[PDB]
C-alpha cells in the first residue's frame, strides 16, 4: 500500500491490542507519585499509553516514528525507574516492548515506503 495516512488507524488498532494485554495495566495512565514519591527525581519525561492514544486522537502526531518514540519512552522510563532488572513491573515492560516492536515494524516500513513513492518524481 502507498497510503501515506494508513499508519494512524494501524496505530489505533495496535494501541487497542496493547490495552487488552494484562502486561500494559501499569503503563496505561500517568505514574502514581503518591506510591512512588522519588519517581520524578529519576524520570525527566513521564509517558503512558493513555497519553499516546490521546496525542494520536488529537491529531498531534505527524508520523508513526513520533508515536514510536513516545512508546519507547514508556519502556526506557521503566528500565530507568526499576530498582531491579528482576522486578515484576519491569519484566511486564520487556514482554510488552517485544510485542510492540513485532507489530510496529510493518507500520513504519509501509509509511516510509509510501512517502518515498510520493517523492518518486
Ligand atoms: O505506578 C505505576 N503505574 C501506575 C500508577 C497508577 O496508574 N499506573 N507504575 C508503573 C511504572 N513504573 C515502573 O515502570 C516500575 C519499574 C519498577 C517498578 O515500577 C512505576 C510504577
Amino acid at each position: 500500500s502507498y497510503d501515506i495516512q494508513a499508519w494512524k488507524k494501524q496505530c489505533e488498532e495496535l494501541l487497542n491490542l496493547i490495552f487488552q494485554c494484562e502486561d500494559s495495566e501499569p503503563f496505561r495512565q500517568p505514574v502514581d507519585l503518591l506510591e512512588y514519591p522519588d519517581y520524578r527525581d529519576i524520570i525527566d519525561t513521564p509517558m503512558d499509553f493513555a497519553t499516546v492514544r490521546e496525542t494520536l486522537e488529537a491529531g498531534n502526531y505527524e508520523s508513526p516514528m513520533e508515536l514510536c518514540k513516545d512508546v519507547r519512552l514508556i519502556f526506557s522510563n521503566s528500565k530507568a525507574y526499576t530498582p531491579s532488572k528482576r522486578s515484576r513491573i519491569y519484566s511486564m515492560s520487556l514482554r510488552l516492548s517485544a510485542f510492540f516492536e513485532e507489530h510496529i515494524s510493518s507500520v513504519l516500513s509501509d509509511y516510509k515506503s509510501a512517502l518515498r513513492f510520493h517523492k518518486r518524481n
